[PDB]
């Protein structure tokens, strides 16, 4: 068996950086680990609170164009009163819906990627 | 303040999802979750066991093209001994060197989607 415990974190495309931490920490409300500098720019680091796994908000892939990502999705406990606060804050929300998987909403961040909510049935 | 506790999942991009299953589980060592029909086509999901973020190997989204994906890095406790089972299995990983933020290596799945292990210092 290898000795991986878990993913780190992965890279979200992002072309504004100071525009993709405003939302990702004040309107999705995730916590700032890190902003300071990487070996290609700025290193801007995101998490859920308490979370294992981050996301680093990147510029420097160029097989990643910003706005490319889909199929992101983000455990939440309150799905409901996620969609009605992001909504409140200026972001269209499609759902949430209920699904064989749980319940279940979508959005996009300022560049285009998706990003979902699953609540557990 | 948002109810989201952590990221779910995440999908990266593969074109042929038998060869990605069997490198990710087999070769790489991950937990086989799910290999279900899903809403788009297959849907194929693995995860270091026991960890709350998994991995969907999805051909999904034509914004991410097969072996697109960079920026993910493995939290691992013994990169050095990963690093040798990986080439003892004939995969190429380049490291592991030190680096600021630990001990890391690269190596690359069959579609060239780029995958980091780190061991923090
Ligand atoms: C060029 O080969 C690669 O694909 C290298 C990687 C994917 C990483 O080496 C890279 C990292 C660059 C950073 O600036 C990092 C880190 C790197 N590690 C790998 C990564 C990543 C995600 C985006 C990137 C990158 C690379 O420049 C890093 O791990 C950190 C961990 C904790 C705090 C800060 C950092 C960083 O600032
Ligand atoms: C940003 O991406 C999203 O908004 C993704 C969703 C709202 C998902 O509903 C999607 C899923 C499609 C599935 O086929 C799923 C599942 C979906 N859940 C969300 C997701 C995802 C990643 C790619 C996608 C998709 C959507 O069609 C799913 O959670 C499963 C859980 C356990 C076993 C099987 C499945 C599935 O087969």
């Amino acid at each position: 068996h290898m000795a991986i415990s878990h993913v780190q974190l992965f890279s979200v495309p992002v072309s504004d950086q100071e525009k993709a931490k405003d939302f990702y920490v004040e309107t999705v409300g995730f916590d700032l680990l890190a902003d300071q500098p990487g070996v290609h720019g700025r290193w801007l680091q995101v998490a859920p609170k308490g979370a294992d796994t981050s996301l680093v908000l990147v510029d420097w892939f160029p097989t990643m164009p910003p706005g490319s990502l889909r199929g992101l999705l983000l455990r939440t406990d309150d799905v409901d009163a996620d969609c009605a606060r992001l909504q409140e804050r200026g972001v269209a929300v499609d759902g949430p819906k209920n699904t064989p998987w749980g319940r279940q909403a979508m959005f996009s961040d300022p560049d285009g990627n998706v990003i979902g909510l699953n609540q557990p049935s």
